[PDB]
């Protein structure tokens, strides 16, 4: 597991692992020494020092830093501009579920949303960069493939967004002749400053993702201490260390300038700050406004305003269009509340207050002590900095002097600090919800309230620093959890309009079992089919986690899926007519396929969620099409089915026998379903016939179908789907149905839905259509792949053709059918699975690009990456014997993978060059893992499915 | 030229063609009959009836409606909420140049900005839709490719919008299970209705872009008249006709429901209101802040506030950050003015007034009569509706009763109507700028000024309706033109910070010549290179339009372009070494190319503006590579050059002779430049030599280069560039320079820059690289195409191969005039040319898609569309002889085009089928247009440039 190190507030360090439910093995956290601020760089150095002192197994710091890669997040500031989550350190702020996203956790926060990108970047990083540094108050997205990470001492990711937004952050400025290096950094530059440099420089806004080598770490830790030894000091990573980097740095440092700096634009990058109260709402609104298409929005709720976000809360007042810019979290809004706009309500316990909240002021309630509450009303624009007597120092939008004067208070009532509003003990700690409401009314729009002033005088006073230092986070998290327990039922009941069935339902089931909640009730038959499948699978998972019987629920979900996929599978009528002469035989034949990338993304229901991308190609094996079908007229008015590979024969005389797909011991389900779809079953026939015998008498003869699958099913080469398509095409030619290859593949999809195989669509398109292809579908039950052919240069040119090797290993899967687990995880919107499948889609697009550009090396590498993705999706795909075979020859390949679901069988290898291919052949021949392993010659098929007549 | 029909205010109809300088053939305008409103549908029927009565020519209404597609715009309301441009009908409102856009006209208005999208949609529409309907008070953008337009009776464009905004417009509601249909429309639905329909329906905001068939037009016009007679009536297209459409319409209508409705979401659509005074500022601010890319923003100037827009105006006071929401147009702001924020100043003549404008109040001055001015002060929030005695009836932010009382006035001074503020004659018409200023001061923040009241009492009074009805728009446009004449000089001087050199400089040159302005002075050498080229070409165009000598200015612009393209002349040095045996000969050969789509988009400087997209392929002619080069060692230490096609020979003995590219009568400039780039000229040689003879003595021998261009020059098949690349590749093999094909093409670009050809990069990549390719570059001087190969199925498969016909027309022509005209238009940011080139890029992408999908019919159709685009870009591309050749066989083709710049030469035809190809051959053989015309057999080249040794 990637190690996370966090610089947290002192109060949170002791409770982080319990409140966030994370183990101490993968998570280490500490704080700045109480009473001493260290800044960004100083806090990072202190975090590194603490983690080293914790796991110092006797090695020095230098050899310890190399031992593993680490992701360090600094969230140990004061959070002046975000008081609502200052005691949580910003990084633990709950983030609403995106109305366009599937598979998110209901209790997601900024940390859990932002961590995967950091882990991906670190796994892509070179091995000499053992330290990633980031701020936890941002949400960063990358919707395009990451570029190579250079081997510099400092690697900073940047993003050009808007000069107005760049005005508030760090900016990397690079000379127009050299965007590769960093010329200098700028901390919050003005619009005029960026304009004056626009003619000669490019600017990338600093998004707070830095990567440091051991040399840069040494220099930062030397700068974070004093002149002698261990004496710590304040040091800013971005304003002191940052401005000293680049070609022409603003700050001078002999050791910092020697560090090479590399600025990387984040591909498809998006940046959303979460450091101020205004940004808390604006960034969430932007993320919501990334998608507007209602066909891609699973949250079917009409909000009065898009900038209204309610999490872990109970709202007893009606919300209207005038209540814009609203953020309610971990709060209870009583029915007698009166609100306007621009509000941030956090931590408020249950109440029936008659509280009027003016526009622009926010209310925060922090649990303090065992039973007390600290009331912090503040302003959406309050910065909490500066001297109290300055007119610019504001509280709840009002200057602090005016706030004091209007309430009949004097500065003699504030004993303590007076030069910094952050350190002014002005927030009262009450011991009752009634006193809390009274003092909040007094501190807001009722300064004449007698009892409020009395309570404020009786109560102890806390500053924002003291609040963050003494907050009882256990009670805060417990209130949030009780609110979320109520919200689970609320969302499940309101499923037709809520985000319930687009959430990660595995996480939801875990939370249901942990909180002691009952399973959601069964959705009525009138509900959405997808929602019904989600509901049944969630109930099954809850029963499994509880220790009850879940098999019927699971099977019911699968049955709802198969019923859902039926489109024109009932009313698609054909009129088969004997289109050949009496002594003619129809021969159809098809090659198999190898999927290069994007496999699994065509599998329902994920393909229904977002559409699939698959790059694959048709291949003949040992110079022959492995799937073959013969169709001929029969003197008797019945259907004869013969199987060469199974060595069997069967006579179908009635409609009932033709549609008996699950007949015990029959290997003829595929041709039976194919003949049914061709119009020899009543449901698919345009003409009504009394019996199969009468239909065949009107037809002119019976039908004799002989089938050959020269490659057994489960080999991963697409045997079953391609055989179904071959039978369909032979019957198409024999019966004059005039189907084209695309319609044959679609009828194959329908056929496999008749047989309840539950697979995707990639195999039949890969085999029936010639050449190498990219296949893409959109979201929805209607899955009809758009086909884009690719150049076959990398597979047919003499310098490449002999580098594609196919090796039958003689090994079959030792593990069980994990496919069921994968499909059920898809039904539960499992976040890990959905993320991996999305990465597989993007990787299929990258494979398509590599093939288009004619890059053989990149093609082989991406094949290897597809193998890695498949191993990550299924642990049983790579048994140890296959891994030993791989290790025998891995040094001579650009990449390799198993075709299809894998688990053994065939190994596809892309040799580096023809000599490497000869070497691979020699090695695997002289070191056969078993007597059955053998090479199989594969050639790209320029024909696909072929059919001819005698 | 698609015909535009406009329903305008009555006063504007009489002067529209003169004020906007448009011909009466392509522009028709009328108004609703004065005294009766007809609504959207009634106004549409009246506009159609008027245009028919004008251009009937003896046809019936149906056969006239069929003749052509028409774009109808309704801009004929009262414009209560936009008084500053009410007499202009909103649609003629000047709109500031987008700071991120290139090629816009300085005098652009809303009409000129909105027309291109409508014309694009209409040209994409099926031929049965002859009528597009739109409102003139909106600005709509589409930044993603438009989808196919189905063939329905009514086609409506929509946009996914927040429900809160959808509450204020028409809404198309489609069942979630059938988004292809329209279920029903809703006119301004409430939030509760959207809640009730959100669970079962999708809603798209109506953006006001409808397309109607002739039957729908007939029904709309029957509904727009009464029942018995021809008397027109009010009829709403969206509330009456719209609510009667769909599957389950809200309103019942026997004839309207039979119309098929198709709802299309606008890809990448953006909607900007232009109906109220505040929206005038807000939508403009949004459009300005729409683009973020530093590479695409040429106007890099930060004003004190982003919401300050100044057009056609002189401002004598300084503008600061507090002057937000400011719109100054066609106005002179004297130095003694005092303004705040939220202002709209229009039509103010030159003055020295001491006028104080309070925040939120706007000033408008409308020329009236021969020399008079009507002063209309109003409020930014004034709606101009309601009875005068209501407190809500507002004027300049003040209730009208209070405004009357504060100036000692009574309702006995207002003769006329009193129930509608729009019809109250309260605005005085004065006869002098002095009286104008006095009465404006009186009507604003100086109600106690007696002289203002006296002038108001003596002067005639106009209502807003009377202003819009009697306004002297000629004087308004003349004042605007004088202001713009001043602004031209102001912008040209301030070129480093203005939008000057990103404007349409052809329009700018025309305006400079018309207004009698001198050309801008020469930019210093320290200015931006692109800006300097723009400056020189603009001076050249102004001199040419004036009748002076412009050739040196043009040549200087071309030289600045060539110098800008000079890149690696220093950091790409070669060391040629004799790499062949003494008796060995190197033979290089290349096929020609046919560009399928995107030609011209690779030509600088447009390729530098936005990058090029070109789909092209290599072809052999009559089974041979038409470009051939032989290189062999020479006993003498000189260079021998022989030309087979020119039948010539030349001896190069010195560096001076080798670099004499423009030698009189020499056809050897290409091989001389190629040998120079290979390292036989000192500037490109890594080793310094005293003379060419010494370099060749160290080399081991001289060089003998024989060239053959088997296809005559000017054929359009890429002969020159591909021959240059062939020489470069032959010399590369002969000298062991180890260049790859990409480097060969880049050296070809450098060679053509040495020879000052001024072309693009498409030809060399099309010829050197095998197969069919999409080539793409980004913006910037560095033009290095990314190459993506396409499947060659549509060109090599037997059912397609014989449909590609190449016919030498027997016409030759130096296509350098077409090149010069188009390149000079590119230098001037000619709006027509830039728009057409953008469409050519998009069309290249569509061609790439069609080839990927294997669609032969779509491929041929897109070839035809490429021919149409080329004809539209240059009128000289299709001479009448080529057009006559085309007309002989056009009925047997899916498409056709001339390769390259055209002007004659070869005709590429995509026959519908092999029989059609036989027919085309027969027709063109039996009817040869000239003794030289002949068919040439073309075959796709799977080799590209090849080189071998004897
Ligand atoms: N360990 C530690 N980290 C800090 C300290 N100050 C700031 N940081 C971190 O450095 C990053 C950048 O600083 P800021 O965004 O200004 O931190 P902040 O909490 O917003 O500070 P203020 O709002 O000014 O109170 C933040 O993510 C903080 O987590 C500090 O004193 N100690
Ligand atoms: N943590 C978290 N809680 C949420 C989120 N969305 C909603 N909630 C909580 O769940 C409760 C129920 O949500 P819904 O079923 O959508 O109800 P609502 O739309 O918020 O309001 P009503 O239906 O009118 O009661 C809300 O009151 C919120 O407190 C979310 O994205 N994240
Ligand atoms: N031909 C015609 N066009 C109209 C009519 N009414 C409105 N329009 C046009 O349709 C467009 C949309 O209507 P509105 O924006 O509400 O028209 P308007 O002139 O702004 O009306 P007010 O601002 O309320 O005075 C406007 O640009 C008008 O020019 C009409 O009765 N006949
Ligand atoms: N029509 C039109 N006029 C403009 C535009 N931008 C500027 N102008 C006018 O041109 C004059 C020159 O403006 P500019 O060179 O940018 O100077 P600046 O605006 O003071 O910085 C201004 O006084 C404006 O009145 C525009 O986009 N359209």
């Amino acid at each position: 597991h990637m190690q996370k190190l966090l610089s947290l507030p002192s109060n949170l360090v002791q409770s982080f692992h319990e409140l966030e439910r994370v183990n101490r093995t993968d998570w280490f956290c500490t704080s700045d020494p109480v009473g001493k601020k260290l800044g960004s760089g100083g806090g990072t150095s202190w975090l590194l020092e603490e983690c080293y002192n914790e796991y110092s197994d006797g090695a020095t710091f230098g050899e310890w830093l190399e031992k593993e890669k680490r992701i360090l997040l600094h969230a140990g500031g004061q959070s002046r501009r975000l008081p609502g989550y200052a005691p949580s350190g910003k990084i633990l702020t709950p983030v609403p579920v995106f109305r366009w996203e599937r598979g998110q956790h209901l209790g997601q926060n900024l940390l859990s949303l932002q961590l995967p990108l950091y882990e991906k970047i670190m796994s892509l990083a070179p091995d000499k960069l053992h330290t990633l540094i980031a701020s936890g108050d941002v949400y960063i997205r990358s919707e395009k493939p990451l570029q190579s990470i250079p081997e510099a001492d400092v690697v900073c990711y940047g993003l050009w967004v808007d000069p107005s937004l760049a005005t508030h952050h760090g900016v990397f400025a690079s000379d127009r002749k050299h965007p590769e290096q960093l010329d200098f950094m700028l901390q919050k530059p003005s619009l005029a400053e960026l304009e004056s440099l626009s003619k000669t420089h490019l600017f990338l806004m600093d998004i707070g993702i830095w990567l440091l080598s051991d040399r840069a770490v040494e220099i930062l830790m030397k700068r974070s201490h004093k002149e002698s030894s261990e004496e710590l000091k304040y040091y800013d990573l971005y304003s002191d260390f940052g401005l000293a980097l680049g070609t022409h740095p603003r700050i001078e440092d002999e050791e910092v300038n020697t560090l090479s700096v590399a600025i990387l634009p984040l591909p498809g990058g998006e940046f959303y700050h979460y450091g101020t109260s205004k940004e808390l709402i604006s960034s969430t609104l932007s993320v919501q406004n990334k998608v507007y298409d209602q066909r891609r929005i699973m949250h079917r709720k009409v909000k009065p305003n898009p900038a209204m976000f309610v999490q872990n809360a109970v709202v007893r007042i009606p919300l209207c269009a005038e209540n814009a810019d609203l953020w309610i979290e971990n709060s209870h809004i009583g029915p007698k509340w009166k609100i306007a706009s621009r509000h941030i309500i956090t931590g408020v316990p249950e109440n029936d207050w008659s509280l009027a909240v003016p526009a622009g002021v926010c209310v925060d309630v922090v649990p303090m002590g065992d039973k007390g509450f600290v009331a912090r009303p503040y302003g959406l624009d309050d910065v909490f900095k500066g001297d109290l007597r300055d007119s610019k120092t504001t509280l709840t939008g009002i200057p602090f002097g005016e706030w004091m004067s209007k309430r009949g208070l004097s500065y003699t009532d504030l004993k303590g600090r007076t030069d910094d509003l952050q350190a002014v003990s002005v927030f009262p700690m009450v011991n009752s919800v009634e006193e809390l409401g009274l003092v909040l009314r007094w501190m807001l729009s009722e300064p004449e309230l007698e009892e409020g002033k009395n309570i404020w005088l009786r109560s102890e006073h806390f500053s924002a620093d003291e609040i963050s230092a003494g907050a009882n986070l256990k009670r805060l998290y417990a209130q949030r959890e009780e609110f979320r327990k109520g919200n689970w039922k609320a969302l499940a009941v309101n499923h037709e309009k809520s985000v319930f069935y687009q959430l990660d339902l595995a996480d939801a089931a875990e939370d249901f079992v942990r909180l002691g909640l009952d399973m959601p009730e069964l959705l009525p038959e009138d509900a959405l089919q997808m929602s019904r499948i989600h509901n049944r699978m969630l109930r099954a998972r809850i029963l499994k986690l509880d220790g009850k019987d879940y098999r019927p629920e699971e099977q019911a979900a699968f049955d709802l899926l198969r019923d859902g996929l039926l489109d024109g599978i009932s009313n698609r009528k054909s009129t088969p007519k004997l289109d050949v002469y009496s002594d003619q035989i129809v021969w159809g034949r098809s090659p198999v396929r190898i999927d290069m990338a994007g496999g699994w993304t065509d599998t329902p229901p994920y393909s229904l969620y977002s559409g699939g991308n698959v790059v694959n190609l048709a291949i003949e094996l040992n110079g022959q099409p492995p799937l073959q079908v013969y169709v001929k007229p029969c003197k008797d008015f019945h259907i004869v089915l013969r199987s060469i590979d199974m060595g069997a024969m069967e006579i179908v005389s009635t409609f009932d026998e033709l549609q008996d797909y699950k007949k015990i011991g029959s290997p003829f389900s595929i041709p039976k379903a194919a003949l049914s779809l061709a119009g020899f079953a009543p449901a698919f026939s345009a003409v009504s016939y009394a019996s199969l015998e009468e239909q065949l008498k009107d037809f002119g003869a019976g039908i004799e179908v002989t089938l050959l699958a020269a490659i057994p099913a489960g080999s991963g080469l697409g045997t079953s789907s391609i055989l179904a398509s071959t039978v369909l095409g032979a019957i198409n030619d024999f019966c004059g149905l005039a189907w084209d290859k695309n319609e044959i593949c679609q009828r194959t999809l329908v056929l496999e839905q008749l047989l309840t195989t539950g697979g995707g669509w990639q195999d039949q398109y890969g085999g029936v259509l010639q050449g190498v292809k990219l296949l893409q579908t959109e979201a929805g039950f209607a899955q009809s792949p758009l086909v884009r052919w690719l150049p076959d240069h990398l597979f047919t040119h003499p310098e490449y053709k002999d580098c594609h090797l196919l090796y039958y290993t003689g090994i079959t899967r030792t593990a069980k059918g994990i496919l069921a687990e994968i499909v059920s995880s898809m039904f539960l919107n499992s976040s890990l699975h959905l993320n991996l499948l999305s990465e597989m889609k993007a990787h299929a697009l990258d494979m398509n690009e590599a093939i288009q550009r004619g890059s053989f090396v990149e093609f082989g590498r991406l094949v290897g990456k597809t193998w890695e993705q498949n191993k990550a999706l299924d642990s049983g795909t790579n048994p140890p014997a296959v891994e030993a075979i791989i290790d025998l020859i891995k040094d001579y390949t650009l990449g390799y993978k198993l075709p299809g679901a894998g688990g053994g069988g065939y190994l596809y290898m892309v040799a580096k060059d023809p000599q490497a291919a000869v070497r691979i052949r020699k090695i695997l021949t002289e070191n056969a893992p078993n007597p059955r392993a053998r090479f199989v010659e594969m050639t790209l098929s320029d024909k696909g499915f072929q059919v001819s007549r005698s």
